[PDB]
């Protein structure tokens, strides 16, 4: 059995929490994309995970979780990723050392022969740094976190809705300022693009996605080139059925850089920041949710 012990400056039961919300570990952890519940097996909980392993290679897997918020324990088994990665079984403890410090203990075994121990470790090192800072700054990121979802009721069918937001590639031709996008979707349901945004000032702007996508669901993505202004941002497209129709949701989660505020003119502060990108941000997807209604209800003959 092999081991990873840290000490983080945050009380237990919020850095038990951090890594118990297996769905929002791509708010603070690099390479998480998404994690999709897929229900219980026999008191387990089922997920299926997604992480960004390079610029254009996505590793899955399946896993079974255990959470005891009680003993602050976590219990976890992960099957055979593709590309390949060991199937895992480990063991996480969180320890009260004070009122705001802890100690992190993961223990795990890799099953089978043919996995690579040290990078298995590393991204187990990584993991625990990214839950530690994200504890440790818990107060700070409640300012630098941006955090906020625009819905859309559209009276039609959700699959000309999901399909418009899925086929990224004709956005060019579809979505004002979208000057260039550049897809990859050699595994089918996960895409990689790069993409061109013109604004009224002339200059335009690169960035690169990825994106998982669920078929009638919703479409989770993770910028993995950003704006200066960023060090992380996530968001989906979500589709929610309802008797008259479906409500359209742009959710964004948006991380500010607190050394790249001056970008936004001298003064700038954190609070003048949240209030661009929460404008900026929803504008430009408000449009994108205007279109896919636009698509979705002309096909249903209105």
């Amino acid at each position: 059995t092999l081991q990873y012990t840290a000490t983080v400056a945050a009380p237990a039961p919020l850095v038990f929490d951090l890594v118990a919300g297996l769905e929002n570990w791509p708010q603070f952890h690099g390479p998480s994309v998404h994690a999709e519940p897929l229900g219980r097996r026999d008191g387990a909980e089922e997920f299926q995970h997604w992480w960004v392993i390079d610029d254009r290679t996505v590793r899955t897997w399946r896993a079974r979780w255990r959470f005891d918020s009680q003993a602050l324990r976590i219990g976890y088994t992960y099957d055979p990723a593709e590309p390949a990665a060991p199937a895992q079984h480990g063991e996480w403890t969180f320890r009260r050392l004070s009122d705001a410090s802890t100690e992190v203990r993961v223990e795990y075994e890799l099953l089978g022969d043919e996995g690579d121990a040290a990078l298995a470790d590393r991204e187990l090192r990584e993991l625990v740094d990214c839950v530690t800072d994200a504890a440790e700054r818990h107060e700070e990121r409640r300012d630098l976190v941006v955090d906020f979802e625009d819905p859309l009721f559209v009276a039609g069918a959700v699959d000309d809705a999901y399909t418009y937001l899925y086929e990224a590639d004709k956005w060019p031709e579809r979505i004002p300022h979208v000057a260039r996008l550049v897809m990859e979707e050699r595994v089918p349901n996960i895409q990689f693009f790069d993409m061109d945004t013109t604004t009224p000032d002339g200059s335009a702007h690169t960035t690169r996605s990825v994106r998982v996508c669920l078929p009638g669901d919703k479409i989770v993505y993770k910028q993995i080139q950003l704006p200066k202004l960023l060090t992380g941002h996530t968001g989906h497209w979500k589709f929610t059925p309802t008797r008259e129709g479906f409500v359209l949701g742009a959710r964004h989660t948006a991380t500010i850089k607190p050394s790249a505020l001056p970008i936004l003119g001298e003064g700038t502060t954190v609070l003048d920041a949240r209030k661009y990108l929460r404008r900026v941000l929803s504008a430009n997807s408000m449009g994108n949710l205007r279109l896919a209604k636009a698509f979705a209800e002309e096909r249903a003959g209105v």
